[PDB]
């Protein structure tokens, strides 16, 4: 149970860079980050808009001359005190990430980037090598990853309760952009633009969550070819797809297969990983993230349920409340930041048995998720064919 | 609404081949066929062992003298009567279907055959071309395609409720066959034999079924290119698959993907279709068949419900009873089994117009299903490669 | 497992009363009877218009000389022939129920009755003596009760599963009659008359529904108190309640509650029964008849599905098809018309061990429907308070 | 939307009385209270154990020297500071809410009690004297009450989406006290002894929740009778009960019923409520709070989503996160809690204007709370029988 008792000595002292006035994830960040005293967000890079951004930073009880016009400007000025910032959420879009995170890491920064890490598997090698030279924590906001259910399935994986591993199916196919918004949203507009958003739409905006639940559930798991069949339905939005297929062949002859969609009509998120074993499967959707389906062949199915003794120990270690009230999507948001917090303050302190224990979505997480979405941009452009991974 | 009154003058003098005491669809061929009139069992060869088969007719209520050892004798037998049979439904394994059916055609009786018609594309050509030469009907049990809501949808997307369709999502997907149980089962070891089965396992058995749906609902949708990967996960079926993947490009660009299984365990049927359009979805699943999913994006999400007012006529014209009560499987087969009557009488009587009327999964409908089969045996013995249909 | 083979030697010789061309349940009546090789349909009084009972007759393939204007005249003409009737099923408006019922059973004949028996509870104990005098099996369509999962949760509670029961939650609450339909629809019109209908209408009409399954699955319960409030939120039915509450103490300190209404608007049917022990719950739903949920205090929640290995055997017994193909109402009822059928050819052969055996909804069934209605307006007339019943 | 900008220009220096290390509830307080700058948690008295009580506000971040043993230590020593408490959350268990509110609320603090306000009626109106006198705000923690579809379901009913209200099914039915857990759980043993917890245990703890919601829902319904039927099934509790049904008759004919209980075995939860009007019902589960059926008769159920364009304006202000992302029951709680602030805030600055347009879980509210719990057990005590409101 978690009852905001603190897990560090002093909240981290934090920047945001990007997450403005009017930005859809700006907000879930900081309410994660300044829970439970992980974080104290004490300056920023807030917005595009230097003006706006000040603006918001003061309304967020940030000081206004800790308001920067830049993240450089940030870094820069923040080395100079002694209260100065130790890390930094980087929620800008897509296109900036390589270059924030790069000058925050040489900076001497712990860092928290928005997926996708960066647009090319070159940049993200690079990244990685100069978090690790630095000797900095980056962790990867695949959030959903913070939901307790997620820990129980790979628990009950690892313990043989399904057998063995058959299948993977994983989907994010939302109805959102069934229509061209691109014109009215400027969230959606970015996100169609080669130049801001890189090689894909939906493979790295949605795609990547589910496959970074598969990852969590099945650590050993290797991708040993795949196939991937991308559209632009929204005909405007070529070459960058709304909707794909990728089909996975796994070390060991198991199947992979993620549909990644801002097409399907209706849909208010569908997001869903279904591991299918030789005894049992187990399947989660993110929009009822407090049940877990367990499904073994020739019993009745079950529901696992958020926060009940039954479950594994790893599951129940974040409860916030009991069992049968809901918790939210805020909640495993937050799972991720403590560890961000304690991870940052565990480098800093050299507690590195604290270290090795931390699970979270981390530098080699956002390295895979580029990897994965350049191969299957590769098989797409050469008309859905399988490649080595 | 259906109140049992005749929809022809005489019930159809009828015998089935196979369906025998220990068969699993035996029983609902009879509930479906002998329901409202359509048809009398007067004669069979309901079993390969000739014994168990009369002792089995008679307990059905059937002559003695008309339990046959074999469909060739019955054929014969019985055209020496002058109440001879006028039809048959042949419920044998799959690796005679082809013999019994030409047969059937030859003699000039009608026929239900179970699906599949046959093993290869060539042999559902021949049967067709001696069908239509012999002025013959030949139903195929798609039983799914009675339930009114398959009908429902189809007129949703003929009106353009659904808006330009950009992709067809269909499984069949059972966990019955997770581990293997051959070993105790005549029904399930039968069906990964090549020679008794033919060039597949689930495809055939379970894919085409919600492939046929689609043809219902997209009935001018053409498969331009498919690919299918694959599996025996139960290693001992190879090269026969107990999972599949087909993934398919429509005529036009909407995408198709099929998948196929009978080892996703805790499934216990899993049948489902969502057609997806620019507008809406719509979605169905055949365990709960009286409930049809319709999703305009950007509103709330709707249940259509089997028998209620809002419905087009076309899905009200077989209710048996009022809204809310649930109807089944047996009622889905018995919508098909009064039209294959009412078509087998019409053409008795030369009723163009009737028959012009009448739609039933028929003889193009099984020579599709073979063809869909064979096409994707071909790419997943090419390793799971692009092939044109 | 049923595969049609005969359970007498000789379908039950049949009529019905009532069940005409424009009737909501003459259908399913036949559906179910004629099911199987159990009964016959020779004969009928199918109409109050004679005319058109014998142009409906006709067109259900009766003899039009044995369609007669009346119930008198079916049973004298039917005694005077060697092939006459044996049976009769009685689907006429309520109000004819008792001297129909009366008349068969004093002509020799077993009977089906629709529900309810009759008005009074002093009837109702007049008519089970005649039935008993006369040696004739009286069925009471109590359909519901023909789903194989009621006889699951009946061994379920037997057997301790659900420790020591406490409460037993019913409702039948549908939205058919929000607004006033009567003054279109002929059925709803005869349910809101007193002279026709009887003393109540949702009590009778649908509270008796769920009632009759407590009393399958609690065969040793009995009702001590009971109160009810009852409602015409629909003005023109008073005093006919459209909902009611009856609240009841059973003997040994269980709780029970039945909501019955015709004026829950958007629901398709509602028929529930939740039983709550100290251990475990469980909970069916007529509109998805084929599961049951299994909720044991502590342990993740179960679906129990039709056709399992893990059921009862008593569950398995009347499966038609395997598991996960939906089976629905008409097979509930399908399954008491064969037990009706080998409960009244047992009674002609003097066969008492089978007839012990038989379990179905029978004149001791009718009779507490009627008594429970009794009390339940008694309480309700009297301003909702405590009766002893 | 919400983003975390400041609502009152600072937050209120606030202190907690219980909630501490232990606790099921202090948690939450503080997770909603600390979020978006609402209040600063600076001072406690947050254990009946005074040592574990500082131990634990210094794991909390709070001066040691503002950790005090008692309620009345924390109200005097901080009326002697500039920084001293501006208000006091109340998470001590029921038996004493009366005292320390009282004593609060004399010392000029703002308070938010913990449900139920007190034991008696004649306490609750007292406490609502001295909060009007003192020009005080006294929110009352019925959190479920701060989910947006809330409010969409009060817009509905007042815009007549659901025509003429005739039904109101509340229930709170969980099973965690379906065992005797009070032998090892001091949470439920306090719950069941009438010293301590008074003179209700579901009634009080559970049955008041969905109460609450159907007063926001139905803001000028007025009960004019009601009956209480009440059971301790653990018989050790009694006179507490842990299951009760309540009928309700309201002003105009409309009828409520209340089913409170901690024995439903196998529920999770269970807190649900169905409003049902002449038109349509709309109902709502607090397991999955994001979403809300809306069943208008003889139409597709609808399903209405957290933050969809189509839901009232009222609903969409507190949304922190696009639809489609579940939000849980802290974003309820903090939708109160920031509601609370400006409350206090809006008291200390004179904003009449701003009060008035304030909604929130008010002194008025815990009146009505205790004064249903009082009539429930009135009734009980005689038998369950109508007593006047
Ligand atoms: N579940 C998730 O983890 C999740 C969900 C949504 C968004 N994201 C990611 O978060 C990032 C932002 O997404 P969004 O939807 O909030 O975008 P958005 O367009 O809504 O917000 C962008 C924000 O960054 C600011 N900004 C832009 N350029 C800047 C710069 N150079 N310096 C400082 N501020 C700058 C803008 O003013 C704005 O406040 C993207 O990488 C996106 O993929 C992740
Ligand atoms: N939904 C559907 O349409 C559906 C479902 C299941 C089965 N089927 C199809 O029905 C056919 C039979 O399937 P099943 O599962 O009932 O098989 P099964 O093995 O359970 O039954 C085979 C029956 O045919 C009899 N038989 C075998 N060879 C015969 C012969 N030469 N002459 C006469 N009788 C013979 C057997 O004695 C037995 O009664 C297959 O083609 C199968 O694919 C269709
Ligand atoms: N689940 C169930 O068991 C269920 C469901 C619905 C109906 N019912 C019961 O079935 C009975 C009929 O209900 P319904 O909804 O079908 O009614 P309905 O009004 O739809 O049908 C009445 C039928 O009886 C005929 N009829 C009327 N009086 C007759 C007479 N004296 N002699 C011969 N025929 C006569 C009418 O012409 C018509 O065909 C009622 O008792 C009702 O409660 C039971
Ligand atoms: N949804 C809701 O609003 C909700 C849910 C649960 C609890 N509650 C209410 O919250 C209150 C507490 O419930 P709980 O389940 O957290 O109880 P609990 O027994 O779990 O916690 C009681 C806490 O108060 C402390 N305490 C006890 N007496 C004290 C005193 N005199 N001074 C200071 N601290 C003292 C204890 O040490 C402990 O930390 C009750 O009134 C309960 O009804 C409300």
């Amino acid at each position: 149970m978690i009852n905001g008792s603190k897990r560090i000595a002093q909240p981290i002292r934090w920047a945001m860079v990007g997450g403005g006035r009017n930005s859809q994830i700006g907000y879930i960040h900081r309410s994660a980050a300044l829970r439970d005293q992980s974080f104290a967000l004490v300056a920023g890079a807030f917005d595009i808009d230097p003006g706006r951004g000040r603006e918001f930073g003061v309304q967020l009880g940030v000081d206004p001359q800790r308001c920067y016009p830049d993240y450089r400007t940030l870094f820069e000025q923040e080395a100079r005190r002694p209260d100065g910032i130790q890390a930094v959420s980087v929620a800008t879009p897509n296109g900036t990430h390589f270059a924030i995170t790069r000058a925050a890491l040489e900076a001497g920064l712990h860092v928290v980037c928005e997926k996708p890490l960066c647009f090319t598997l070159e940049e993200a090698e690079t990244l990685r090598e100069i978090a690790l030279a630095n000797n900095r924590v980056v962790g990867v906001t695949y959030g959903y990853a913070g939901h307790q259910l997620i820990e129980q399935a790979r628990a009950m994986i690892a313990d043989g309760e399904l057998g063995e591993i058959r299948m993977v199916h994983m989907q994010f196919a939302h109805g959102f952009h069934s229509a061209p918004v691109e014109g009215q949203n400027e969230a959606t507009k970015w996100r169609v633009d080669p130049r801001l958003a890189g090689p894909s739409y939906v493979l790295g905006d949605v795609g990547t969550h589910p496959l970074y639940l598969s990852e969590v559930m099945l650590p050993e798991f290797r991708i040993k070819r795949l196939m991937c069949s991308r559209q632009s339905f929204v005909k405007s939005r070529a070459p960058l797809e709304d909707n794909a297929y990728t089909l996975m062949e796994y070390e060991g002859g198991a199947m992979g297969l993620v549909w990644s969609s801002a097409v399907n009509a209706g849909s208010m998120h569908g997001q869903k990983i279904r591991v299918i074993g030789s005894r049992a499967s187990l399947e989660w959707w993110d929009e009822h993230p407090n049940q877990l389906a367990f499904e073994i062949q020739g019993q009745p199915v079950q529901v696992l349920e958020r926060g009940m003794g039954y479950l594994h120990p790893g599951a129940l270690l974040d409860d916030r409340i009991g069992a049968g009230h809901p918790e939210g999507l805020f909640e495993a948001w937050s799972n991720l930041y403590y560890r961000f917090a304690m991870a940052m303050d565990a480098t800093e302190r050299g507690d590195g048995a604290l270290l090795a224990g931390l699970r979270y979505p981390d530098i080699h997480a956002g390295v895979e998720g580029v990897r994965w979405v350049e191969r299957c941009v590769q098989s797409a452009d050469r008309g859905g064919v399988w490649v080595d991974y």
